[PDB]
């Protein structure tokens, strides 16, 4: 009955899929004793810090990485095959409970989650409202364009042979 601290911009998406910002040491208790994650997908091209990697080795949580550019270019591009690979990681039940996070859990996390919502056949209005609720104040229209233009037919076929879709609550 001790004090636990969830990460900033932490939320549940669907089933055993969660979102957060980059976790700190005070969030480790929340990640292990209450969520009991089995893997975490990070969306940074930089190397994962050593203090977090030691905690992942302490718990047995496998680290997945799909490196997405923050800007590295004038504003900005994120490819669709990286989203497809991250979707293959998050929709696979052998990796759940899984936590998707980025530097702040707003842009890289929110676009993959918006395409997760596109897999749930949500209206684009609610997908964009969730994106802007988590990405406020620096909500970018290019991420919404990336969600709107993402072709998910390959990932729907992959989810249909491996029986990953529908996403259960």
């Amino acid at each position: 009955n001790k004090e636990v601290i969830p990460p900033e911009n932490f939320s549940h998406v669907v089933g055993e899929i969660y979102r957060s910002s980059f976790p700190r040491q005070e969030n480790f208790s929340f990640l292990h004793e209450r969520l009991k994650l089995k893997s975490i997908l990070v969306l940074i091209p930089e190397e994962y810090p050593q203090e977090n990697l030691n905690f992942l080795k302490l718990t047995g949580i496998k680290l997945y990485q799909v490196g997405m550019s923050g800007n590295k270019e004038p504003f900005v591009n994120i490819p669709s095959h990286l989203l497809t690979k991250a979707l293959e990681i998050v929709l696979n039940p052998a990796n759940q409970p899984i936590l998707i996070h980025s530097n702040r859990g707003k842009h890289r996390t929110g676009c993959l989650i918006g395409c997760i919502r596109k897999l749930q056949n949500w209206s684009l209005t609610m997908i964009f409202d969730e994106y802007r609720r988590f990405a406020f104040p620096k909500a970018r229209a290019l991420d919404q364009q990336f969600i709107e233009m993402y072709d998910d037919d390959e990932i729907k076929r992959i989810a249909s042979k491996n029986n990953w879709l529908p996403l259960q609550w």
